């Protein structure tokens, strides 16, 4: 008599070797244990079990354990080792295109998940909460960050722009799911935080870029990227809502491919024409639009793409983690970064609680939203991989020392504020505004 | 309002060309018009609708048109055509591949289509008909190509065995029909025959192979490969009826998934080892172990190799058709060629009809089994390829002008007694064993 526990294993090891060898004959070295997409695949099973075991095995009794951290941490341990890290290799293309699809992902779900009638209600707080603390953060941490390192303003004001930015990949998940389920009555909270996390993007690399071509005009050049954003997400808007109608079958399926694709074309497109980030705007736009035109065809489509980020989210937070090998074990006292990247944090902390003292948030709402700004995200990481390029193409050994300085301290903030941001708010969801 | 009409064709051209870029980035090339990706899916396409035009447009009032001619002239035309030659083109490596993978469907779903107890009640009859008719008609086709050539016995063997070849991959279709619909009492007949002309192809290559050293032992060589085959599905049967049990969940895609892989790994393996051709008796024995084994499940897991059969039929006769372009226009007095064929077809009908004199075929079923054996396949294809490539290695002006005439022929056959023969017996069926 066959045993099942016998007959499950040897059944999902023949298929997984029989699927091995279909890919190994029309790809041939990427299947080897060194190689792109066998990378890729451990990657993702490695992404995936730290999320498990980070939550179910060693989990805490109170509050439950992010998967987030184990992501990172997996992420981390492939990268720095060297026996480990030869086998599992990713060119640069590959990690760059996949940070800019999931990213896609998640901000069209945002966009679609978003509350009509939000923005006439209240739209001020949205654009100041969008740019008022993005900028005093930068302005705060590059004085803080002056007369302690010694580096100039053009170091100083490049560190600034990259440690302020909000990262709609870590705070979408959390709103959308606390949306979902609702306590008390929700007047449009979580539509705020995720519509105000989406303009930061543009602004926070403009800068960057700005602030990086001092170091080696560009202002006027991301109005325009925000401008061909709004146009770009308007046209393909009636595109979505006007050509599929009633009388096509099979709605779900086919729209979801259509939003989503057109979302990841659009940043693509708009990076390859030379002014990259318009995208992020389109995807929003694009996804609103949709939303606006939709015959209540909202959650058909949500579940889609949900089980689509689901998906990319070990696999964009495990790219993140595994890009750390040149500073693996690199002690050049390290404990300066640490206070600069925390007085900023706290004074980020400080500025939201003060922007949302305005109206409607009482006691507990502007709690809420200031802690809804720590985690960070791959905006960081992207951001900080260009000026180590730049930096490593006609600079010295003292720009490339203070490049690996603004490294450190960019890599170290996603360690700390990405994974125990994400559970703070997980936890005070139920505790704050219940 | 939007038209459901003029909307449907913008979705599905829209979703299209956002497939073909994703595509387009996944693989730097094979995505242009010139790549050879493209050229598959266009001869995947082009096959497709040449199939639905015969048979739905100018079909015959009486017999319905069969698809198998539509595709011989969608591939004819598509390389019998100098500027939609070069265009579009297909690699030889993908399409003896192609040729394999195609070929392991139809035979494993023939094996599983098999009736239990048929070879039991009456297995002589079986053996002569797979040895008898196929040895005789090549002798005799070898000797009347005699003394009207004047190429040599060397030439005149290899062509015999050629052309005398009875392949499963046209045959099988019209049997299961006759078998999925019925007529009267169904005594395994249409089981007999799949059996007899499946491992025919062994024999067929062993005795191509043998006549191809001499015109340069392997007989003893033939031997093992049959030898091998049936270890190698009597050990992969016990595999298949076992490890999968009713305790596992999604048996339908898994068994079916399992059994098409397998078949697909043993025909490679053994192609690549040295000995090709010992994977297609493989298959159909783990097929037949498969049946015997009674999971119950035959119908359910049917359906779904009939539509990936179905898939890859037009795949098939599209890359038979495909290689016609040197013998386009090259008038050579073929009157001599097409006489030869006749009289090699009027030969098969003979024999056959003596062969089935003995029990059980009363008046109509002798009819019916010798009008089965006359459609041909891709069997003529391969060795036909084989014999042209190892004559344009070391072969003067008169060994490269006998292997074109050989070719003329071959293709020839196939063009005429395929279509025809599909024909004449999907009309006959219920007509003569009603």
């Amino acid at each position: 008599p066959p045993r099942g526990l016998l007959a499950r294993v040897i059944t999902n090891v023949t298929m997984v070797i029989l699927l091995w060898a279909v890919v190994w004959s029309v790809t041939g070295s990427e299947c080897l244990p060194g190689g792109n997409l066998f990378g890729i695949i451990m990657l993702f099973y490695c992404a995936i079990i730290g999320g498990k075991l980070f939550g179910l095995i060693k989990l805490p009794t109170l509050p439950p354990l992010p998967p987030l951290l184990g992501m990172l941490l997996a992420g981390f341990l492939i990268r720095n080792v060297p026996v480990i890290s030869d086998n599992i290799q990713i060119k640069h293309k590959w990690s760059s295109a996949l940070r800019s699809i999931a990213l896609s992902v998640i901000l069209v779900r945002a966009g679609l998940g978003l509350d009509s009638n939000a923005l006439k209600k209240l739209k001020g707080v949205c654009v100041r909460l969008s740019l008022g603390p993005c900028l005093i953060e930068a302005c705060t941490s590059a004085v803080l960050a002056y007369f302690l390192m010694g580096l100039p303003w053009q170091w100083g004001f490049m560190l600034g722009f990259v440690l302020g930015a909000v990262s709609p990949a870590v705070v979408v998940p959390s709103m959308l799911l606390l949306q979902e389920g609702g306590y008390g009555v929700e007047k449009g909270i979580p539509t705020l935080l995720m519509a105000a996390g989406s303009f930061d993007d543009i602004l926070a690399i403009t800068g960057f870029n700005t602030c990086l071509g001092m170091a080696f005009f560009n202002v006027l050049k991301g109005v325009l990227e925000v401008i061909i954003g709004v146009v770009t997400g308007l046209v393909l808007g009636f595109f979505i809502q006007y050509f599929p109608s009633s009388d096509q079958d099979n709605l779900v399926w086919k729209r979801a491919f259509l939003v989503l694709g057109l979302s990841v074309l659009a940043v693509f497109s708009s990076t390859y024409f030379g002014f990259p980030g318009s995208g992020g705007l389109c995807t929003l736009v694009t996804a609103f639009l949709a939303g606006r035109g939709w015959a209540s065809t909202k959650t058909d489509v949500e579940k889609v793409i949900a089980v689509a980020w689901d998906i990319f989210q070990p696999l964009l937070f495990g790219l993140i983690g595994a890009e750390v090998l040149i500073t693996a074990l690199r002690p050049e006292t390290i404990g300066l970064c640490v206070a600069t990247l925390g007085i900023a944090v706290l004074i980020r902390i400080l500025v939201t609680y003060l922007m949302v003292c305005f109206a409607g948030f009482n006691i507990k709402e502007k709690i809420f939203i200031s802690f809804a700004w720590l985690p960070k995200a791959t905006v960081q990481a992207a951001i900080g991989s260009v000026a180590l390029d730049t930096a490593r193409s006609h600079g010295e050994k003292q720009l490339e020392g203070y490049g690996m300085d603004v490294l450190t301290v960019a890599f170290l903030s996603i360690i700390i504020t990405a994974p125990v941001g994400s559970l703070l708010i997980g936890l005070l969801g139920p505790r704050l505004l219940q």
